């Protein structure tokens, strides 16, 4: 079975209903990996993504590169993370997603961190390059993006990564559904107990 | 429509002569991020890069993270790098390779210098490593920094980050050249015209 | 006749366990050359490479240069670093390996002084450089620092070293472990009553 | 083809003349790597060296790795040893033998230094391990000696590290000089007109 698992970063944001919106109307499962101010300010979209079927994970606090990983605050911003996501949707998520990737910022010091406070750590397998088209008109940059995900779309398993902060990228996820859907993909979330390694390590205890 | 960007670093040096000649009998372009003190003692090397048809870019004077980002003294030294390398090309070039990346030195107040000064900032994509293997046979070592390019090409557009400084970089461009054309990449130099983003910032203003 | 004696410094540390039982999976046996910080904290991982066939040797107390070699504490340390382990294991270990070798540190007085003391020194004969290759994937690392001693097995009696407090460093002890045997090298541990002088001085009293 | 380069390290010594007796007893040629210190002691062996046909080369003067590697001394200490030499020979050599091997002792910069210094520099491929058999009962000691070195002997050119200041190596001579002549081999001097790379760093510069 080839599964897309659509992921999303930064959030959530000013578009992110509009997405729920749009991923609904699909029957589209998806992963949202939310920065911890933007949980403080948005609580009621961090409950709707849960109550709508798409797996809630952890951004961190900051999103600060020499905190995170140089300072090795990494671990203690997901904890923190994920207190303030289990306050609203009842449960402790175990998903992290690194803040720019986790090559090389997530050390072997960390790693151990990671493995040994319970967590999973998720990269991608796709770089949809959404940022590349900031503060551009929508319409065109979103069926760029599409092109970005679509036609890097090739095994099996695929961890697409995209930002519901920006409209583009929102935008981009009708036509993305489409062509997917067309080459014989399925649009699920991370399920915990399904879990699998997908990290740049290659680091198989995440 | 796969292109590679071999971009080498802190030069030029005394194996630039040699990797010039490997590049020429390949029909291969490349881009050089040059360090002011090696502009300066290797005038008559600068001035061929840009003479076979390679994009020669700047890496600051001091290579010293104290003095460009925490002292923020990044676009002044650009900028003298850009002066110097003017007077033997003719050009003011506008691509800026920051010293150890980007990520986390060059901030938000200098990357808003950065285009306030109408320079470019490229990272890479790609981290050959190559500097690292210091402590082998060269030959050994330069199979080694073709196998982690080699097996890390995969995207449509790949930022290869190698140090023309060090032999066993330069031994290592030929397996590199040969493996990135079975795979369809042409080796392509930047061009100012042809400008996208390569941060990691995600900063599409430079 | 050859024999490859793989040795693993700075330990334990938490992937000994894992490295401890992919040794026992090939019957191969080896050697531990330990700090007395980390004895102290893992001491049932000190046992159980004992109680399964290893070698369990020294490696100081403070792994600090200056400390060992500029202030002649090197003898002083392996005494409390062989104190230590016998408290756990019952027998006073004799071999000392030193950090950062013997060359230079190990000056002329300090190799009376070993010599005095009843120690005999054990530098290399390959180094697999398994530490140097803490920043790519873990898969990749291993199998690079594989290719290393791979390549380098030569002489009857080959001493590679390798460091088991690093992830890369276990993961390559597999493919090592083949690859050797192919070559029709088995996998002793160091004894004592059967020792022979390798170290950087060519001090056949070590 | 069969070629075997015999060379001895740290000369000239007290058996250096019976050793010549020996080579010269079976119209053998070979290379010295003298220290400067023996050089001022023994101007007659020196002389008498290259008098009969075989290669007289550097081995530095202070044959200590601080000074030379670390320190970056090596260049120096190879030019004033040739200055030693070419007062009693007539002549400047060319072809260093590094104390210690050149791994990891010569980096990168060192070895640019003995480049343009207009150095050769050669390791070699068998090792006697005649230091192992030090104080203990010529006669044993040196036929285990020629053992070592005629048992790895199979590839067409042979570099054998020996040491003729210690009269086990001296006494294993014979039995290798027709331990090898059996084999095919021929036993020449180096000559710096038909200089090959034999260097650990496989740098064909040297
Ligand atoms: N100490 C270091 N070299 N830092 C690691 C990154 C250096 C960076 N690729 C660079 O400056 N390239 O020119
Ligand atoms: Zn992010
Ligand atoms: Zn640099
Ligand atoms: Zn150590
Ligand atoms: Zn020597």
């Amino acid at each position: 079975r080839k599964v897309a698992y659509l992921t999303f970063d930064d959030g959530p944001g000013k578009y992110t209903a509009e997405l729920l919106n749009t991923l609904k109307q699909h029957d589209a499962k998806a992963t949202f990996f939310l920065i911890g101010a933007n949980v403080k300010e948005f609580p009621d979209l961090v409950k709707r993504e849960n109550a709508e079927g798409h797996y809630v994970g952890m951004h961190s606090m900051t999103h600060n590169f020499a905190k995170l990983y140089k300072n090795g605050e990494y671990v203690n911003e997901m904890k923190e993370d994920q207190g303030l996501i289990a306050n609203i949707i009842g449960k402790s998520p175990k998903l992290t997603r690194p803040p720019y990737g986790s090559m090389p910022g997530l050390n072997e010091g960390l790693r151990n961190k990671v493995v040994e406070g319970g967590f999973k750590v998720w990269d991608w397998t796709i770089d949809s390059l959404d940022w590349r088209y900031n503060k551009m008109p929508v319409d065109a940059a979103a069926a760029q993006i599409a092109q970005n995900v679509l036609t890097n779309a090739t095994k099996p398993q695929e961890v697409i990564l995209m930002h519901d902060i920006h409209p583009q990228s929102v935008a981009a996820v009708p036509a993305i559904l489409k062509g997917l859907k067309e080459k014989g993909y399925e649009f699920e979330a991370y399920h915990e107990e399904s879990h699998f390694p997908v990290n740049f390590w290659h680091d198989n205890r995440m």
